[PDB]
């Protein structure tokens, strides 16, 4: 949403400059861009941005896609915490069974190439490496350029910057 | 708790099933099962979520209990930053008095245990290993199990997933 | 300050003494302690805290300064995520070219040795080791004392504790 680029303060010019440029590249198609932009935004917790990018991510994302990217955010929210947490315990709990349900990572709808990538984005924002890494893997395998994956990280990072600046005014 | 479940969308079923399972569970002291779901929901920072795990906790915890829980998140919000922080600085700050009071550490009511428990929980939501390890090494001393610390982590992670799941819908309309 | 200290609960007793203690600081400046305080509040994302600190802020800080601390939080918000993610990938992308504009960092408007203190404090709140370490290195290079940097870290953690503490009350009841 352009009203979103317009809401950014003047001491956060860079973020604006980075938002209009990331939100209109090409390296990623539309479903991969807006899909990541949507996932990242719900992950910032700033509803302003989620409402805006989402409104824009309707003329690009499919009905299933929207739910997908939002599901990714939902489920990485739990996992990013779990795995990073276990990871900090020197493997001392790797034996138990997490029990956490997550049939959705099997994507329950939409291509994994995209699901997986949006999960990357979210993991980048939440700060969980044991997840950021495996998704870069699951991706790299199914394909996806090293360029596309990087741009997504750039997307997560820029969405996070917008959230912060809009949350300072 | 049961109310909050009809909230999540069709795209977050896992979270739902996940939420009814962690509480339906019985791996730890019912108390340990709420000041952890509480301190944790408080850690998430979602107002809606903190309210529900606020309702079913109304004496589901021992009054001074909530104080300990909610006090765990509050004091950890400080600690998880300072310590994670000092831990990134190559140890060039390991000898400076972090004149930060945290006396609540000598927990109020609740015996100095479940504190380190939901404390541990909170540390997970915030991502501070430095703390997460100490509260675990200590928890594994006051005779606290391990399936229970694990159970706590599952709890911490699930509420966050519930937080994220909710906050997205709570905004869009 | 005072108005914010009284809004906090009883159990958050330790944070109180902390914000109160961090407030009447000598270690850092008026501009320093306050851009940090201001940038940290913005970083905790808590509306109320940004407001109380801002209100008091625009009193010890110049417009160019208040804007700088807010720009730091905004820009670190982008950078703390990118750099952290790239480090998680183990340099396997360390030179793919970020292509992310900054410069607010090159020239923030006010003296760097203050903008850096502010970016540092925010990187501690977001938890980016790559950034904290860079900004901490930079700081020493330009003359700031580790006591001062240590003071900024504390500020950030204490402010964080405030946000967390005030957040729960604001939610429940």
């Amino acid at each position: 949403i352009e009203k979103l680029k317009a809401a950014l303060p003047e001491y956060a010019k860079d973020i604006k400059l980075n938002l209009s440029s990331i939100t209109r590249s090409s390296v990623l198609d539309q479903e991969q861009l807006w899909g990541t932009l949507l996932a990242s935004a719900a992950a910032t917790r700033n509803p302003q941005v989620l409402a805006d990018i989402g409104a824009e991510a309707t003329d690009h994302l499919s009905a299933a896609a929207r739910h997908a990217a939002l599901g990714a955010a939902a489920i990485m929210g739990m996992n990013n915490v779990f795995y990073r947490g276990r990871g900090f315990l020197e493997g001392r709990y790797d034996d138990l069974r997490p029990g956490l349900r997550m049939n959705i990572i099997a994507n329950p709808g939409i291509p994994k190439a995209n699901f997986e990538l949006w999960s990357f984005a979210v993991s980048a924002i939440n700060g969980c490496s044991q997840c950021l890494v495996a998704h870069e893997h699951t991706l790299r395998t199914v394909g996806v350029d090293r360029e596309a994956i990087f741009e997504a990280l750039k997307a997560a990072a820029i969405v996070s910057g917008v959230a912060q600046a809009l949350a300072t005014i």
